[PDB]
């Protein structure tokens, strides 16, 4: 895949929607070992570098507007987790014991300067937080930070599974990820003599957009960690990468439409080279200690449809704007 070409297409859409959308979103889907993480990172870096180069010769072009307007209310539609219930959750290690597997549990908010926390069935571990060369216009949102915590998985009606199948669609707080998408769509659909996309974006930043903090995944602690990625008023391009962003079940299915309805979405799905990916994933399992030999790793890859990508393909939502890309080496 030509990442510079991707960057060009992203900038083209942002420019086309400059007066209609505050930010553009990019969905990048791929099975384990497809390279979605790295592609997202490179795409992001390329865009920010181009912007920094632009600022070099347009030093004071940045302007923040809407100085006399109120902050966009992102979670007014959510019910407030009353103080008593907040304490209970915290007392219960930041979890909602009776809703860990409830995909219909609606996200709730509460005051955590003022900071608003938004949590769903995964509890505080997957909380989204909203506040009130240095300037980057692109940010990535890995789906990994929404992985349910290990302690959360211990509450599953069947603890044995969940852990054994950690990484399946049901082991992520899809409720809160969808909520992040609704928040992003709301910030995108806010009221927003040159042809330069960077010039246009530089003059249209808005003071009404709050900082949004999203969880990340700590590969060392084997659990999600708070505020690893910040999406601020300066973020005009959000690159979301993950396994289930185009999955046709439960809350995942609502992701595409939620972001597609902004009219500012680019969608990419990685088509893998089976052999190379099989080897890549087998090696990860070996390095991670999950298996004792590469052969055992290859076997797990072949027999687990969550690993070989068969599940993602079988459940790919039927839409006409998914651009399939290759990431061969
Ligand atoms: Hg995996
Ligand atoms: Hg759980
Ligand atoms: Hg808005
Ligand atoms: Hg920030």
């Amino acid at each position: 895949v030509d990442t510079h070409k991707l960057a060009d297409d992203v900038l083209q859409l942002l420019d086309n929607r400059i007066e209609d959308n505050y930010r553009v979103c990019v969905i990048l889907v791929g099975s384990p070992g497809s390279g979605k993480s790295t592609i997202a990172e490179e795409l992001c870096q390329i865009i920010n570098e181009k912007y920094h180069t632009f600022l070099s010769e347009h030093p004071n072009v940045i302007e923040v507007n809407d100085r006399l307007k109120p902050m966009v209310n992102l979670v007014d539609s959510l019910k407030t987790l009353q103080p008593n219930k907040v304490a209970e959750m915290i007392e219960n290690q930041g979890l909602f014991k009776d809703h860990v597997e409830d995909v219909n549990f609606q996200p709730v908010k509460y005051s955590a300067e003022e900071c608003t926390a938004v949590v769903a069935r995964g509890g505080t571990a997957n909380a989204i937080r909203i506040a009130a060369d240095s300037i980057n216009i692109a940010q990535i949102v890995p789906m990994d930070g929404f992985h349910l915590s290990r302690r959360c998985l211990d509450l599953f009606k069947d603890p044995q599974t969940a852990h054994k199948r950690r990484g399946s669609p049901s082991t992520f707080d899809s409720n809160n990820f969808l909520q992040l998408c609704k928040i992003l769509a709301k910030t995108s659909l806010c009221k927003v003599s040159t042809s330069s996309v960077f010039e246009k974006l530089s003059k249209t930043f808005s003071q009404t957009i709050p900082d949004i903090f999203v969880p990340g995944f700590n590969h060392a602690l084997k659990d999600p960690t708070p505020d690893q990625y910040c999406i601020s008023k300066f973020t005009r391009i959000v690159i979301l990468e993950g396994l289930y962003l185009l999955y046709d079940q439960e809350n995942w299915k609502k992701i595409y439409k939620t972001l597609a309805d902004t009219g500012a979405l680019l969608v990419y799905k990685i088509d893998i080279d089976y052999e190379a990916t099989e080897e890549r994933v087998a090696k990860r399992h070996l390095q991670s200690g999950l298996v004792t030999t590469i052969a055992e790793g290859r076997e797990k890859f072949r027999s687990n449809d969550l690993l070989n990508g068969r599940d993602i393909d079988n459940h790919l939502i039927k839409v006409d704007n998914i651009v399939h890309i290759r990431n061969d080496h």
